């Protein structure tokens, strides 16, 4: 690199969280409604790189060696202008971002996205930020970011300000090396949908949204409970409860909407159908009709093949889930 070229690569996982965050305290500074409880996914990940110079007039992102819109381009403009004042500095960056995520089959990048962008910049700059500051410097850029900047399990505690609303790891004993999900990629329209836009119409018109409030810290509570005990029976049926909870809440909204169609709902049955022969695993669903489905390791296999007989193969994607968090990379 040039003589006052400041550069930075770092590599982050997707994270599904099994207690939803869903609605935002504050839409600016990205403050949820709510603690919500995740994993982190061995294999599926951004790797993003970061260049500063000083010759540098605007910032530039290439994705996946494609040039983005301006929209998009002025979205990481407003980003990059948090990080510059982090840094105290000016400099313009060149962000050369590569998504290693199955977006076209509908899984969300911007948790990875923003998780790495916000380690590259700290290498680049030598920021020295903390976890916890890292987490919070994710958030801004998407809430779900604040979780992947750690690995197996991990928590985003709601705080009540920019400066309290972060993230931390739990540890699980290595609990998180005995789990993994396995996607169901669920046919679905292409036409835009938008997790941000659907969580507020529902935080702030649903009709069902306290019934969601009541019961999430015990929810939240019960899960970790159960991961302190290694209790999968435990943890997966409360994480089934909550994340339907959250469907239930866009039901409530002004007017009515659901990400689920008929096909979640039949990899649904698949899921009780495999719990009724003994083979425990339990599911929950983002903003789409995708559904994951949490099994243990040495159940993985044989839940996969009750799905490959009603699904094709390519969309039943497995993946573990990785113990170390966001890494710094070449
Ligand atoms: O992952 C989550 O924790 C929740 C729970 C269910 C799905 N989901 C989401 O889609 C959250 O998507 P985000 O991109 O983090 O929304 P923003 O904070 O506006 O950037």
């Amino acid at each position: 690199t040039g003589s006052m070229v400041k550069s930075g690569k770092a590599r982050a996982h997707t994270n599904i969280a099994l207690i939803k965050y869903w609605g935002k305290a504050d839409e600016t500074y990205i403050i949820p409604m709510n603690n919500s409880l995740s994993v982190t996914l061995d294999r599926f990940y951004t790797e993003t790189k970061v260049t500063f110079d000083p010759d540098f007039t605007e910032d530039c992102l290439i994705l996946n060696g494609n040039e983005v819109n301006a929209k998009e381009k002025e979205k990481i403009q407003n980003y990059m202008n948090i990080v510059r004042d982090l840094a105290g500095n000016r400099l313009h960056a060149r962000i050369e971002s590569e998504n290693y995520v199955p977006t076209a089959a509908g899984l969300a990048s911007s948790a990875s996205a923003y998780a790495a962008l916000a380690a590259a910049c700290n290498e680049a700059l030598s920021l020295n930020l903390s976890d916890t500051d890292l987490s919070r410097l994710a958030r801004r850029g998407s809430g779900s970011a604040s979780r992947s900047i750690f690995g197996g399990f991990a928590e985003w505690e709601k705080g009540h300000d920019d400066l309290t609303s972060y993230a931390h790891g739990i540890n699980s004993n290595g609990w998180e090396k005995d789990l993994s999900m396995i996607f169901v990629v669920i046919n679905n329209q292409s036409k835009k949908v938008s997790s941000r836009s659907g969580m507020s119409l529902t935080r702030d018109t649903s009709r069902f949204y306290q019934y969601w409030l009541d019961h999430v810290d015990e929810d939240l509570n019960e899960a970790k409970e159960a991961v302190k005990n290694q209790d999968f029976q435990r943890l997966g049926e409360v994480i089934e409860a909550n994340g339907l909870r959250m469907h239930a809440t866009n039901l409530g909204a002004q007017p009515p909407f659901t990400y689920l169609v008929q096909e979640s709902y039949d990899a649904m049955a698949i899921v009780e159908q495999c719990r009724k022969a003994n083979l425990p695993c339990y599911f929950t669903m983002a903003a789409g009709p995708n559904v994951k489905v949490l099994v243990e390791k040495k159940n993985k296999q044989a839940v996969m093949e009750q799905f490959l007989k009603v699904f094709d193969e390519s969309k039943i994607i497995a993946s573990d889930i990785i113990s170390s968090g966001v890494e710094i990379i070449k």
